């Protein structure tokens, strides 16, 4: 029995909210460390067993002690709460860096040498390849290139909407090129020159992933893991997300790395040669290989997000007779790794209008505001105020909530400004950050309830204790797709569906792609 707020803190002009389990409302204080009140109210209800005391109007910055009951919790109130955990959501990118030394003046008790330098075989053939760099997935060290084109747009995304939030950042710059580009870029970069190794230079297609043939054991340290590294076949998805993320990176780099920015569009180019002289296949993970699948059969939400994401780059008005159709479609308009159809739909909102048809411009704004009250009457009804119902709780729950939370704020860009687009992001970071029934900051390092124990290979491997700090975990999943989640977690409701265990990878893995979307709503918030 206890208090339910976010651990990390408040912004002094940002909503401020705790909850509670009661049967009645109660009275409750904000007092300074000495113990003076500072401010009164009462609890109301919410659904359930859940109230909430919320309060906002307490604008003087300080270390509160918050008083409901005999219970008692220790809150805070910063114009920048959020820039340390921010920091280290960024810094996770440069410790989940592969064949790099990551040097202990920069990476402290996780510094290690370079891992995967060995070149990798092309499947089915005799052919290798030198794929160095990017990112290790997640508790794995593959390096897949679906999710890791959703990690990628999300950054440049965050850099494109919040820069002057991301400056007060700082990643592993040391292990970085030098002229020094902004924070968000400088870590996106390593991603990007690796992704264009993925890239088959004779036909322009995209290997699905660089992995070694299974997943080692759960204690390997990443220099220690020397099995073959293997390049699955070309996938269509892979090729279609990297054109997309490619595209992006070009318009984005232009004035920061031209060359670069050159070297993104033609690889996008011809990477839609490829998508349409190819059929689309979904991919299947090949006899031997048993690391991350990342499978999806319906693949014109990725064709979608290619053509619009082109679209943009070139400004050219042809792209459209591509687009539209696809915006036609009845696709979940979702922010990835599997339904992208978003990004795609923000990448022809962002299009000069002369490019674009204004009449399926206003019919695409139109749905867009649909999908958002639907969001929005989610969070009305959920007594965390999120967009999420209990049949969301799935592997990568915090996941889906960020993206949904990301969509009210990529909105705002495009002319469409939800009233609830601010609340709901307040809302997405109380929760990761223990405002749930488990009272779980879903962050490690950070909070008074971390995460100890990930499912992270380098975290479990040293002998160190703390793990890696700044990284998010998938979360609550109710399917229970593991042992531990099946043995500790049956009967249990979706929100509480979650183990901090290190054999847990359906509830406690970290991933690219979940400390990617952290990132974009953390620096919202920051932001505005
Ligand atoms: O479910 C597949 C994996 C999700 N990403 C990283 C992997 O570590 C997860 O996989 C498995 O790793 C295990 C945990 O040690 C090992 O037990 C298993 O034999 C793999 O399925
Ligand atoms: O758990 C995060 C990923 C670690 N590397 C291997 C991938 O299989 C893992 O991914 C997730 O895989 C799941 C199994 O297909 C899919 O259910 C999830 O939505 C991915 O996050
Ligand atoms: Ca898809
Ligand atoms: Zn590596």
């Amino acid at each position: 029995k206890s208090i339910f707020y976010n651990q990390v803190g408040y912004l002094i002009s940002g909503d401020k909210r705790f909850w509670i389990q009661a049967h009645e409302p109660q009275p409750f204080a904000l007092r300074t460390p000495e113990g003076q009140a500072v401010f009164a109210g009462m609890t109301k209800p919410v659904g359930g067993n859940w109230y909430v005391g919320d309060f906002t109007a307490l604008r003087v910055p300080g270390t509160y002690t918050l008083t409901v009951g005999t219970l008692e919790a220790r809150v805070v109130i910063h114009r920048r709460a959020y820039r340390d955990v921010l920091e280290a959501m960024l810094r996770f990118f440069d410790y989940q860096l592969c064949g790099v030394v990551l040097p202990e003046d920069e990476a402290g008790p996780w510094a290690h040498g370079a891992c995967h330098t060995s070149d990798a075989k092309v499947f089915g053939t005799e052919r290798a390849l030198a794929c160095p760099g990017g990112w290790h997935d997640a508790g794995d060290y593959g390096k897949y290139t679906v999710p890791a084109a959703k990690a990628v747009a999300d950054l440049l995304l965050a850099h494109e909407y919040f820069p002057a939030a991301l400056a007060h950042v700082r990643p592993m710059r040391s292990v970085h090129r030098a002229p020094h580009l902004p924070p968000a870029l400088e870590v996106a970069r390593e991603e990007i020159a690796w992704l264009l190794t993925m890239q088959d230079p004779a036909t322009g297609g995209v290997y699905h992933k660089v992995t070694t043939p299974s997943f080692p054991p759960l204690d390997t340290r990443p220099e220690d893991d020397d099995a073959p590294l293997v390049l699955s076949p070309i996938s269509y998805a892979a090729t279609a997300t990297f054109c997309a993320a490619m595209a992006h990176a070009a318009l984005v780099y232009r004035p920061f790395d031209p060359a670069l920015s050159s070297c993104c569009a033609d690889a996008a180019r011809r990477a839609y040669a490829w998508l349409g002289a190819h059929e689309m296949q979904p991919f299947h993970n090949p006899d031997g290989i048993l690391t991350g699948e990342y499978g999806d059969a319906e693949l014109r939400d990725e064709l979608l997000w290619a053509s619009c994401a082109l679209l943009r780059m070139t400004g050219d008005s042809a792209w459209a007779r591509v687009c539209e159709p696809l915006l036609d479609l009845d696709l979940p308009w979702e922010l990835g790794w599997a339904d992208v159809a978003l990004y795609g739909v923000m990448d022809y909102l962002r299009t000069p209008r002369a490019a674009v048809s204004d009449d399926v411009r206003n019919k695409v704004k139109s749905r867009l505001l649909r999908e958002l009250d639907a969001l929005a009457a989610m969070a009305e009804s959920h007594p965390f105020g999120i967009p999420m119902r209990d049949d969301d709780f799935i592997w990568g729950s915090n996941m889906v909530l960020l993206n949904r939370a990301m969509a009210f704020l990529l909105a705002e860009g495009v002319g469409v400004l939800h009233p609830a687009a601010h609340t709901v992001a307040q809302r997405a970071a109380d929760y990761l950050f223990g405002a749930n029934p488990l009272g779980q900051c879903y962050v490690t390092g950070f909070g008074q309830r971390p995460v100890r124990h990930p499912h992270h290979r380098p975290s479990v491997a040293d002998d160190v204790d703390h793990p890696v700090p700044g990284m998010v975990v998938g979360g609550p999943n109710r399917h229970l797709q593991d042992e531990i989640a099946r043995a500790q977690l049956a009967g249990r409701p979706a929100m509480e569906a979650y183990i901090d265990h290190q054999d847990s990878y359906s509830t406690n893995e970290v991933a690219v792609y979940w400390n990617s979307p952290a990132v974009f709503v953390i620096a919202a918030l920051l932001e505005a």
